[PDB]
């Protein structure tokens, strides 16, 4: 979602992306979001917006093209967090997979749970919900993802900088929303710079 090269991956789709993790991240953010654990995940104090970046998406796109699901290793995305998702419709819309992406990765929440204690703890890293953590990481603020059409799927990867899923760190920082940052709308709970 802008200026990045034409490369294969839609500008549709680039939106769609963005558009999803930042409206994702707002309902965590008020309190609004359902936690399978219970009750509904803890509002945020200074949630960051999220901005669509190219450069991510191009490291994205090197894992992408390569039509094997797989996390990247660290190095083939130095700095970055990583989400990945595939499904058996291989030639699907390629905004339809974002949708579908985002919404898969963020359902951890809602089937898993999480809880009100949001510190990246080894229990809560092996408990499967580093999909939904990574994209509701407060100081996470860079988002670039590709969807390839491959032979027997259609594989997404979205990268996320700086790196989210930081073992010992807070996934956000608990409090009313906007109430650690200025530039933000009470009834949305996103901060920008
Ligand atoms: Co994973």
């Amino acid at each position: 979602k802008a200026g990045c090269p034409d490369n294969g991956m839609s500008e549709e789709a680039r939106q769609k992306f963005l558009e999803m993790h930042n409206s994702l991240r707002s309902s965590v953010a008020l309190g609004q979001a359902k936690d399978g654990a219970g009750g509904n995940a803890p509002k945020a104090a200074k949630m960051k917006t999220m901005a669509y970046d190219c450069e991510v998406e191009k490291t994205a796109m090197n894992n992408a093209k390569q039509c094997v699901f797989k996390h990247s290793q660290p190095n083939q995305r130095k700095g970055l967090g990583e989400n990945i998702f595939m499904s058996s419709d291989s030639g699907m819309d390629k905004a339809k997979a974002a949708e579908q992406a985002s919404k898969a990765w963020f359902g951890e929440l809602a089937e898993k749970g999480v809880g009100q204690n949001l510190k990246l703890t080894g229990g809560l890293f092996s408990r499967g919900v580093g999909h939904y953590t990574q994209m509701v990481w407060q100081e996470t603020v860079k988002l670039g993802c590709y969807v390839e059409a491959c032979s027997n799927m259609c594989y997404v990867v979205c990268q996320y900088g700086p790196a989210g899923n930081m073992m010992g760190k807070d996934i956000y920082e608990k409090g009313e929303p906007c109430s650690k940052c200025e530039n933000c709308d009470k009834e949305k709970g996103l901060c920008s710079a």
